[PDB]
């Protein structure tokens, strides 16, 4: 139908927005501490603490697939990968302090974001 294509335009369209404001994140990660999955080998209990691992490539490869609907999902995923990081790192590690700077960085790119995708539909 016409409508599905429409629709899918749309989608498209949201990917579009989505991987631009998904490369200005990943920016704001210069040391890509936040970049793959932590690794199951190097940190093997990691499963026993976090129940829902996230990084920067594991959304790429959704987000490739068309398979974020709507600006919250992603929001969703990119407070995962800060969340994880500040529940299983102490306050006094790099690691921690990187999700503190990214979260406070990346809370500007996504205000902007969410006016686009209002703004566009
Ligand atoms: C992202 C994160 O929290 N990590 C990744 C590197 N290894 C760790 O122990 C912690």
């Amino acid at each position: 139908s016409m409508e599905q294509v429409a629709m899918e335009l749309r989608l498209t369209e949201l990917t579009r927005l989505l991987r631009s404001v998904l490369d200005q994140l990943q920016d704001k990660d210069p040391a890509r501490i936040f970049a793959q999955p932590v690794s199951l080998k190097e940190v093997p209990d990691y499963l026993d603490h976090i129940k829902h691992p996230m990084d920067f490539a594991t959304m790429r490869k959704r987000l490739e697939a068309q398979g974020y609907k709507n600006l919250h999902e992603f929001e969703e995923d990119f407070d995962l990968i800060i969340d994880n990081c500040m529940k299983y790192n102490a306050r006094d590690t790099v690691f921690y302090r990187a999700a503190v700077r990214l979260r406070d960085q990346g809370g500007v790119v996504l205000r902007q974001a969410r006016r686009e995708v209002d703004s566009i539909g």
